[PDB]
Parts: C-alpha cells; structure tokens; sequence
C-alpha cells in the first residue's frame, strides 16, 4: 500500500516541514513544466530564472535519469526551452516501458565537486528503520546496499546524534561531519513525522555555502492519512512509467474513491479472448497464474482485484465498464469471460448477483454478436437464486454460459476454457474447546456466527464471554445459543470486562482502522489476553510495528492485521472465517481432521477449506495471517505450533510473492526442525510475465528443491494434497474419524431472506420517499436534483403529495395558498385552543395539536366543501341560474360564497391577489370563470355575498388539478375526494399555530381558567 | 383584556401580519420563508435567510416511511380516519427520541460555544461525563461519503451568510471526532440546529439576549414539525389513494410475557 | 420478536388479562378498580384498594367547565367535530 510520490511534492514537503539548526539553501526554488506552460506566468513567478544557470529533469518516477541523457545540466532559460523542444510531448523507450514525457522540473544549478556528493537513504523493515549513508554519491554509486554505512534504528526509538558521529560518519571528511549530523538527525525526525517508508537522496551536496538537496525519491504510507493529512496537504501519487492509462481505468479508480471498497482495473491487452471478473484480492492472482500457465498468456486482457463487498450499483458500474470493453469489435475466435473467485466475508450475496445479471441483460444484443462464452463459478454460499437467474438469462439471451458449482476447482474452469478438458511467553495451543473470547466492537452478525458454530460443535459453553464497546452505555445483548436465547454482556471500559471475566484468553478486534492500534495498545497491558486478532485492513505500517514490538515485549500472539481470522473446527472459529453455517455444514468444518493450512491472503481461506474438505478428512486448524506488509505472526510461528501439535498430521502453506517469509521453511527443513509433510505453493508466478530470489517462481522452485511437496502449478494442488493423504492413510499414520451428524440450528431470517429461500409479502406499500441508498429520493427525483433546479416548497409539496412534478406557475401558486391561510387571527377557534394549551405550559407539538383537532366540518373545512360543490355542479351542466335557484329551493348555503363585512365595493384584498395571480398565469381557467358568474348572480341580491378565500382556493385547485400539464380528470377528481384540498389548510395554518404557541411562550403568561361570568349553569334540581 | 396576542390583526380592511399588511407581503416577494419569520419571530428577515429557512423545510420534509412518526400516520390512515387525525397521530411522536435532535444540538453546541471551550476539552468531557453528542453521528456515512443534504445546506450557509460562528466551531468538532471513527458526522439534525443558532445571532435584526430565547422556547424544535408535516400529509394522502385496509400487527412479532397466576 | 407486550393475550379461547382470564374476572367481583390494577400493574390488588382507586376516579371526574381542559373540549365540541377529536383536544392540556 506504500505508494510513491513525485520528486517535486517530496521536495516541497521537505522544505515546508524540515526543522534543523544548519540552514538549507534554495528553499522553494523549483519550476513545474507542463505542455500547458504559461511561460509568462512562470516567469512572473520566478524572476531568478533569468539569473543563473538551470538544471531541467523529469519528475515521473524515472530511475537512472543521469544515464539516459535525460538531465539537462547547466543551461540558461533559452537553453532550457531549446532542450525542452525535442522532448516535451514526445516518447522515450525507458528500460522496458514506453510513455510520454509530459511533466518536467527546473531547479537551480549550484556548482559542486565530486567528493561533495553524499548518499542518504532511509527505509522501513520489520525490525525498524534503517539509515544508509555513503560518502560518495552520483550516478556511479553502484550497488549501495552492501557497500554503505548502515545503522539499525529500533521500532519506537530516537536517534542519538553521538551515535551518528561515531558510526555513520567514520569515512566522512572532518569539517563536514557536524553539519551532516545536523542534517540526518533532523531528517529522520521528518521521516518519523510524515510516515514515509522510503526516502532516498542521491546525491547530497554540502559545499561551503550550505546544504541543498538535488534529488528525492520517496514512498509514503497511504493508509496513514488520518494523522498526517493536514501535514500532507494536497498529495498526488504518480503511476509507474508506462503507457497512458485509459479513461476506463480512471473511471474504475474513481470507484475506489467515493466508496469504501477496493477495485482497481489494470488492463494490458484489449484484443484478447481471455477476460476476468474475479472477486477477491487473492484469487485474481490465482487466475492470472493459471491462465498464463496454460499458454493463453497472449490473449489475457486484464487482472483486477475486487473486495470489500461494495453496493450492487458499484458492481454494476464495474461490470458495465468491463462489458463495454467487451463489445467493441469482433475477434473470430471468441472471448472467454471468467467470473468467479474467493471471498471470506459474504455480506452482499444477494446484491452483487443483481449487478452482473443487470449488466449482462443490458447487452444481450452486442454480447451475442461479439461471441462471448462465459464461465461462472460460485463459491461459499449455495445462492441458488443467482445460479437460477444466470441459467434463465443464458437461455433468454442466447449467450452461452456455463454456471458451475463448488465441486469444480477454482482453476478447473481455466482448463475448461483453454481446450484441455470437456464440459460436463509464546504459546503452542492457542485455542482449546474451552476457549472464551471477547469481541471488541459491535458485530452481532459475527458473534451470532460464533455461537451457532459452537452449538454445531456440541460445545458445552459459548465462546463469546463478553463484548466491549466504548461508544454506548453498559447493557446486555440477546443472542441465540442454539434454540434458547442467552444473554451476552456489553461493556464500555475494559476493566469491567476484565474483572468480571477471568476466564477469557482471546480478544478479537473488529475495530476500525483508526482505532485498532489504540484498542490493541489498551488491551496489551493486561495479563490473560494471550491471543489478539486484528480484523481491520489499512492500518499504517508505522503503527503495526509498534504493535509487533509490544507483542514481543509481552508475548501475545497476533493473527493479523488484514486477516479474517482463522478457524479451528470442533473448538473455535474467528470472525467470519468459513462463512455462515450454510458453508460450514457443506465443507464439514464441525469436526476435527488431520490437515492444517496457513495462508497469506484471507480471501483464500474459503478455497482452502473447500479443497481440503474435498480430499481429506477435515481441517485441523487453518490460519490466515493477513494481507499486509507486516504480519503479526508470519508463516514460521504457526508452522512451529503445527509441528509441536499432536493432532496435526500434514501441513499446507499458501504463500504470495514478496519477502523472505518462505526461505525460512527451507532452512527449517534443512536444519531438520520441520518434520511433518508440507505441501506449499505461493501465488503469482506470472507476475513476471507482464529482487530475483523473492519472485514466486524461484521461491516455489527453492521450496521444491528442499523437500516441500510442491505441485507443478496451482491446478494440481488438490491432486497433490489428495496423493499425499492417500499415502498417509495407507501406512497406518492417520486413523480417520467416523463422521457423525451435528445438531442443527434454524437459519437466520435476515440471512435466509437474501439467499431467496423465504418468500413473504410486504406489509406496507409506500409510494413517496426512498430512505436507503446514497441520496434521498422523493417521488421520482433525488434531492440534489431538487436543489439543483429551483423546486421550492411549492414544488416539494406537489412532489410529495401528488407524486406528479408540477410546473412553475402552479408551484408559485401553491406557495400563495400557503402564504394566505397562515393566519386569520387569534380569536379563531383553532388559534384559541392553541393559545390555551400554550398557556397551560405544555410542548410545541401538544400546543399545535390541540388547535389542529379543531379543523373539521365547521372550522377550516370550507375549502373542501367549496370544491365538492362547484366542481360537482360544473359537471352536471347547470348554468348558474338553476344552480342558485336550487340552492334556494333545497335550502342550503353555498359553501364558497359569503363574507361577514365585505362587498363588491370593497373586496378582500387576498382574494384579489389570488384572482389576479390565477388570471395572469394559468393557461385556461374553467370553474373560476363559472364561479365568478355566481358571484354576480348572487351579489345582485345582497352586497356581502362574495366567494371567499375559502371558496377561491377550493376553486383554483380544482382548476389547477384539471388544467395542469400532468393529470387526468379521472385522477384529478381523486385528490379532491381524498381531501388534499382540505390538507392545504392544515399545512397553511400550522405556521400560524406554531406562531401562537411560540409567541405566548415568549410573552410569559400563566394558566388560563375561563371566568364564571360567561357560563350559564343549568343543573336539574334533584338533590 | 384576557389574551394578549402579538402576531396578526383580524379586523380592518386588510389582514396584517406582525408589522406588514398582506398586500405588502405579496407586493414584495416575501415567500413562505419570509411569512414564517414574520409570524414566528415578528422580526422581518432578509433574503439570504428567507431562502435558507425554505431549505430547512425542503430538507426535513421526509426521511422515510419506516420512521416512527410516518409509521403511525400510515396506521391511522389505513384505519380510515381523517387527514387531521392521521397527521396528528404521527405528530405526537415528535419529542425526545424522534425528531428532537435539532433542539438538542442547538442547546449543546451553543451552550459549549459560550463557555469558551475549544473543541478538545469539549470532546473529552463528552467522553468523561459520558453522553453522546446530539449533533454528531450517522448510521452509514463517512468523510469519504457525506450526506448530500448536509453538503447542500453547508454550501448554502457558506455562500450567503455574512459571518458563521458556531458552524466554524462545529466543523472542527467533526474533524476531531471523525479521526476516531469515520461515521461520526454532524447530521442534518445537527446542522440545522447549528445554522439557526448562527442565523439568529448573525441576522441583521436580533440581539444575543433575544436570540437565546427563540432557541430556548423551542422554535428550532418547531421547524421540524412544519417541515415533516408536508411528508405526513403526503403519507396520509398516498395511502388513502392506494386503497388499503385495516392494519393489525402480526402475532409473529410479539413475545407475550404474562405472569402465571390464574 | 419485535414487540414485547406483557398485559393481554388475544388468541386462545378466552381473553386473558395479566394473569387472569376474563371469566375469572367476572366470576369474582374484580370491578373496574381491579381491572385497572390488573392491566396497569400486572399485580392483582386486594379489595380495600380496589375500592379506593374507584374513589380516585369518582373524585377527579370533573372539577368544572371553566377549566383549561374542559374549556378546549367545549370549543372543539362546538366546532362540530367527533368525540375522539373533542376528548383529545382537552387531553393535551
Ligand atoms: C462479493 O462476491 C460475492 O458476493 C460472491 C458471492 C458468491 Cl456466492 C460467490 O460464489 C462469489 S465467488 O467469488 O465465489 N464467485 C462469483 C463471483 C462473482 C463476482 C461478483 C462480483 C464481482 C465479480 C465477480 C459472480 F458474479 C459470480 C460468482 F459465482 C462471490
Ligand atoms: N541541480 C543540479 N545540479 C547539478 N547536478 C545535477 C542537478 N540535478 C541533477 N544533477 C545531476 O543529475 C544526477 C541526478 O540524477 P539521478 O536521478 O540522481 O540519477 P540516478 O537515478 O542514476 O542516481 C546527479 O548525478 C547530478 O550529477
């Protein structure tokens, strides 16, 4: 994970945050040159460019610049520009790769002699941080590893300047000693404060003028941003010097950014017949081994890791990118897409199959006429719905798929693709069967997976004794021990869980990567914790060595970081290793066997359980030591435990390319320390087919020459395990166990719902909002589109209530209807009994509410009576004279029309503003052109009979719901008859009633009893 | 006089709000965001906050149907009753565990802003005395992926308010909190209760000794009621349209515990 | 199970309160003062307190109409609305 940074950004981080006594010349004196060079702006930036000679050189992680002739030395501004004429934008064949030189750097030349060129290099190893010094530098330094002054600096230490004076400067000149000790003792402090891993300066120049830095090569720990991101400021990591990255790779690298997943795409041959869709950081390496091992290496297209279980839409985006790269043009052989792999944490089994199915069924046209023959293999859960939907879409589209099962090996499909086969202190015993464990963090799924595994193992007691979680209060959590519900206590500070439970000896950190170091350093101080698993990935490599240091000062064995944990069948399971019991009962992990495995990658612990279950009696214990650079315990510690264990009868080792972690097995067998039969194979032989002894090919061959039963490739691994186990049975060595059926728990509902075994209908059916997802969605629109446009409250209202999006002339109108019905006054029945229950001291909700239940049939319900009168009489065809005559004859008052004070000579002003807004903006107004006639035919008898605001809102919503752009009359009757138009009054007047509550809570007034002067008591006199 | 009401004025030619007649309200462009400040505060509000309080109503309109208030509006809308009696049966859920995170975030950040505590001792006392911070904490989202509603509200606050104390405070508390867990973000329930504190202090027309009072009464509680009531009229109206029957809860979800003395 | 309710029991032959079936409630003379203690407390109550809690309901039945709750039940009963919506508008006082 330790990525590189550029020479420029490295030097600016050096100049901005180094602190030392002896000053450093040339601070902030550099010039970045692009093909977008505004030379005017740069020359305005740096007037010293017209002052001295310059050195121009590329900054693209190009090693050995000084021998490729790519370093312009000792040039003026015009000389620099002429040196940049034949290069900037052109190509250079550098080493093996070839790319465009698109970024250059200009620095001041300062003269120096040959003995003034020093070498400084600081890197990280597992036991500490080296310091390499050498008195000669330059490009003729040669191999500087075994030829310099080395100094070991231990983990979590300081750097004594006297030690540098006495050991690192024994060949340095005398007068230049003290300034270099003034420099290096500063620089390491810089090295410690920014979490670098590799900082190399060659040459280092100290003249009489002072110290200034010419070159810089640096790699930073990219997982350590959460401390140093203020220090880092803006940091850019450059790619290695190769061809240009497609925008496709940028689009997939963008899926790394905003998500929590990990999915990078490195495509190298777009015209191949072999493609990959591989889930897991480990299994992509395995397919890239086996594909290139079967001679189809010239047709391999990409290899890409995929982990973290992202959402279904991000896997859809990844798969639509790769299927968009599938269907560009035709090759006459036919493209083979390989889908399958190995995950340890099965969390989105229901989601990820909904992505890739949707990516396939959105390309059934082009995928047939580019002739794709897909091989899909499942691992882990028996997710039968995904296999069925693949099998149905393969018959519906016509795309020849071959969905397989767990019975075929994970590289058996590659031979089915490339034409090779037809198509059918320290402890020894960590975990006993009386082992307790404390789960740090809250992981009720993982703890339930503990307890159900333990009940399948016929275990007497549980294996989670207590949980610890410091960000809630102390309580207990209710789980399932088999069928009976038991409780597990959840604590806040660890002293409670470590004083009330003296029985635990394993703790399992499910912390975040920000808290794993702190929680582990909290735990290490205690005594009985004798095994710590650290699940979280992405712990910075400076923190991990501190944990390893204190783990050696206390003796506590660490399995992790970046693991998923191990599994010891019949005794104890860790984390989510082996998956849910749907995998456990199939790979037969509830009884002890006689085989032990151990792996680098935690993703392959499913595949090794699979293969060792389909050949031998069962796994005794299999441990994933995690996929980081600094494991808590390497291969050899667990191999020594497996050697010093009676029940172990054979050992399997799964390695990966990188490091001396595998030659210690050769030394342990040549010393005779490791006796038991060992079958190893490390993944990644064909990494070289895209340091020499740390390659996977040579490590496998050195294990094979030293007495480790290595197969010829990965596809013979099951065969070689089976062929060792047969010879172990046929010599009286292993006496296999008579397999007995286990007890059986019921499945979880929340797990067996995702797999599609349970089918119950949904109780509610809501059709407005959408809680889950990235953004909240209203009826059609996400909220960033609501604020992207100017929807307003008048548009959010129509968008929630009607589910139909409304145009602007009605969007502003319904805001008019809320601005009008906000208050009519305080001596009004609803506002009266909000005033009373606001004086009686109670809440805002309870004072709003006590006025809201006045809305009804005599107060505020004139609106939905005016609509249901005018719109009912509009449709029956009655011209207003017979309407007014029947309202007299049948004897009922017209619900829209009538006002207490006002006449034609003096209207309401609110009804004039609403009427003017209706006429200016609605395209067609029936039923208000009707009702204004009823004003005149009514008001020629009394002046005060006007249609009110309670009549005009109930008319203009009828006219708006009919004559908006998007409704129908048979649907716009329904929002009237439900009572939406009643509900415009509630939302209007509720502003006023919150007003009256708030106002009379401010004007601090007391409890209100009504006077006796207003009440006429009438009581029937029979005492 | 028995009552003393200080907002509206019934009688006369025109209806008058707290200062303004309604033809002046529609003569200018006051908006619902201005009629709101004109009724509740009785202080007339400028445009950059008039549009902001419409943002706070457009955000808290719905969070969803599987939410305690919307749940018991859905139930009393299926039981056949009115709009008022279906709105109301979800409004009496607003309180101290649902929807009352707003006026707890205001009364926490504004109380700790005035006592002078720089955020490290604030977070350390929220650990030591042992209480969760009422503005801060989200179920899913991190620095790497925020709420989008909190980004739209934060961008609108920065682009238009002239001076924002107590949100420049609280965004520091995001970083000092979120460097321990990623999912500790100040919510929308925290940012509305912060930006109204900052608006009532730094509007053109209030005083600090008066802008404490509209926080302590519970106006900022009441912005949630008026926001969410649009959604609850939505849920009533929607499930009166989708003609669904009476709802009894299943027996499969209820664990009866009865003391056995017959 | 999502809810955990500890008072009644719907299913079966007879409805059961907190311990007692209803034919035992009417078989003895439990009264409203005993059904009250049997629902609310889940503890069965003796007769001298069973009659007492009926006294406490017979006393707090009314204090009068010029009283803040009864006032805003009178108002929302004059505004034409239901029994529930008129009870309620005086209960939130
Ligand atoms: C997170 O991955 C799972 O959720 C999962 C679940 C099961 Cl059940 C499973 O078997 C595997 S797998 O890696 O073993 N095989 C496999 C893998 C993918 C895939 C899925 C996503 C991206 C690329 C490939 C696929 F689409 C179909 C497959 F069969 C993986
Ligand atoms: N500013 C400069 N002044 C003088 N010489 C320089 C300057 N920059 C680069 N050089 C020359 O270029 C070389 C630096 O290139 P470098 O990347 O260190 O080569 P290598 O990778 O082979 O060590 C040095 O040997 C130095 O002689």
């Amino acid at each position: 994970s330790a990525k590189a940074i550029s020479e420029q950004t490295g030097k600016e981080l050096l100049y901005k945050f180094i602190c030392t006594t002896s000053a450093i010349q040339n601070r902030f004196k550099y010039a970045r040159v692009t093909p977008d060079t505004d030379w005017a702006r740069l020359l305005q930036d740096h007037p010293w460019l017209l002052s001295q000679n310059l050195v121009v050189k590329p900054d693209q992680l190009i090693k050995r610049r000084g021998k490729l002739g790519l370093v312009g030395v000792n040039l003026t501004l015009d000389g620099v520009k002429s040196w940049l004429k034949p290069r900037l934008g052109q190509e250079a064949t550098v080493g093996k790769a070839t790319g465009f030189l698109k970024n250059f750097l200009i620095e001041p030349f300062v003269p120096h002699s040959q003995a003034e060129e020093f070498y400084v290099c600081i890197y990280a190893t597992r036991e500490g941080d080296y310091v390499l010094f050498h008195h000669e530098g330059g490009v003729d330094v040669g191999d500087v590893d075994a030829k310099a002054q080395k100094l070991l600096v231990g983990v979590d230490e300081k750097l004594n300047p006297e030690d540098i004076k006495k050991h690192l400067l024994v060949h340095a000149p005398e007068d230049k000693k003290e300034i270099l000790a003034s420099f290096i003792s500063g620089l390491f402090n810089f090295y410690e404060d920014l979490y670098f891993t590799y900082l190399e300066i060659n040459p280092l120049v100290v003249t009489k003028d002072g110290v200034y830095v010419l070159d810089l090569a640096a790699k930073v720990d990219a997982t350590a941003d959460y401390i140093c991101k203020v220090k880092w400021g803006d940091i850019e990591f450059p790619p290695p010097f190769g061809r240009e990255a497609y925008p496709e790779e940028a689009y997939i690298a963008d899926l790394d950014a905003k998500s929590g997943a990990s999915l990078k795409l490195t495509l190298l041959n777009p015209k191949g017949r072999i493609w990959t869709m591989v889930a897991g950081g480990g299994a992509s390496v395995v397919y890239s081994d086996t594909i290139c091992d079967l001679g189809g290496v010239n047709e391999l297209a990409n290899y890409g890791e995929y982990s973290g279980a992202p959402s279904e839409q991000q896997t859809y985006d990844y798969a639509k990118t790769i299927l968009s790269l599938m269907t560009r043009e035709k090759h006459p052989d036919g493209k083979i897409l390989i889908i399958g792999g190995s995950i340890a944490n099965f969390t989105n089994v229901a989601a990820t199959f909904k992505g890739i199915v949707r990516a396939i069924r959105d390309y059934q046209g082009p995928l047939k006429e580019h002739e794709v023959t897909i091989f899909v293999r499942r691992g882990g859960p028996n997710y039968q719905e995904g296999l069925r939907v693949m099998g149905e879409v393969g018959k519906t589209t016509g795309i020849p798929i071959h969905v397989f099962g767990t019975e075929t090996h994970m590289t058996a499909i590659v031979g089915m693709a490339l034409g090779h086969r037809p198509i059918p202190g320290k402890s020894t015993t960590l975990f006993s069967r009386h082992t307790k464990a404390i789960v740090w963090g809250m992981q009720t799924r993982a703890v339930q997976g503990m307890l159900d595994f333990d009940y399948v193992c016929s275990r007497d007691e549980p294996s989670v004794a207590a949980m610890v979680y410091p960000f809630t209060g102390d309580h207990k959590q209710k789980f399932y021990w088999g069928h009976k519900e038991i409780l597990i206590p959840v604590f806040k500070n660890m002293a409670d869980a470590m004083r009330k439970h003296p029985e635990v000896d394993v703790l399992i950190n499910f912390a975040s990567l920000r808290s794993a170091y702190d929680s582990t350093m909290e735990t290490m101080n205690y005594a009985q914790i004798r095994t710590i698993a650290i699940i979280a990935e992405g712990i910075p490599e400076a923190l991990t060595r501190k944990l390893i240091k204190k783990a050696d000062q206390k003796g506590v064995t660490i399995i992790g970081p970046a693991t998923v944990g191990g599994i010891k069948p019949g005794c104890f399971k860790i984390g989510n290793t082996g998956g849910m019991l749907d995998n456990i009962l199939a790979s037969k992990l509830y009884r002890p066997g006689s085989v032990a495995y151990v792996s680098r990658s935690g993703g392959m612990s499913n595949e090794l359980n699979n293969i060792i279950s389909r050949t031998t009696d069962g796994v005794y214990e299999g441990v994933a030591i995690g996929g980081d650079r600094y494991p808590g315990s390497t291969f050899m510690d667990h191999v020594l435990r497996y050697q010093d264990t009676p029940g172990v009868k054979m050992i399997v080792v799964l390695g990966e390319i990188g490091g001396t972690e595998e030659y210690k097995i050769c030394r342990g067998i040549k010393e005779g320390r490791l006796t038991k039969p060992i079958v190893c194979w490390c993944i990644g032989t064909c990494a070289t087919m895209f340091q020499a002894s740390e390659t996977a090919v040579a490590k496998n061959q050195a294990l094979k020459e030293a007495g480790v039963f290595v197969p010829r490739s990965f596809d013979e691994l099951g065969e070689i395990i089976q062929s060792v186990y047969e010879d172990l049975v046929a010599n009286g060595v292993i006496v296999p166990a008579q397999e007995v059926p286990p007890p059986t728990v019921p499945m979880d509902y929340s797990w067996a719902r995702e797999l599609g075994l349970i089918r119950k209908p949904a109780s509610f059916m809501t059709s407005i909002c959408d809680e889950r997802g990235q953004e909240l969605i209203y009826a059609g629109m996400p909220i960033t589109e609501v604020f992207k446009e100017e929807m307003g409250i008048g548009g959010v209202l129509g968008l929630l209530w009607f589910q139909k999006r409304l145009p602007k002339y009605s969007c502003q109108f319904i805001e008019m209807c809320l601005m009008v019905t906000a208050d009519h006054g305080p001596a009004v029945s609803g506002a009266h009994n909000t005033i009373i229950c606001a004086r009686a001291g109670k809440d805002l909700v309870s004072s709003l509410t006590s006025g809201l239940l006045t809305i009804g049939d005599r107060f505020g319900g004139a609106l939905d009576a005016a609509a249901k009168m005018f719109s009912k009489a509009f449709d029956s065809g009655i011209i207003p004279m017979e309407f007014v005559n029947k309202m007299k004859k049948e004897g009922k008052l017209i619900m829209g029309i009538g006002h207490r004070v006002k006449s034609i000579n003096n209207p309401d002003m609110r009804v004039q503003i609403l009427k003017d807004y209706v006429r200016q903006h609605f395209p067609a107004t029936p039923l208000l052109d009707y009702a204004l006639e009823v004003e005149k035919i009514t008001t020629s008898k009394k002046p005060n009979l006007i249609l009110n605001v309670d009549g005009l809102i109930g008319v203009a919503f009828v006219d708006m719901l009919r004559n908006c752009g998007s409704f129908t009359r048979e649907e716009a009757d329904e929002y009237i008859d439900i009572g939406a138009l009643n509900g415009i009054f509630v939302l209007g007047r509720s502003m006023g009633f919150i007003g009256h509550y708030l106002d009379q809570k401010r004007l601090k007034q007391g409890l209100y009893r009504h006077p006796w002067d207003d009440i006429s008591y009438v009581l029937p006199e029979h005492m």
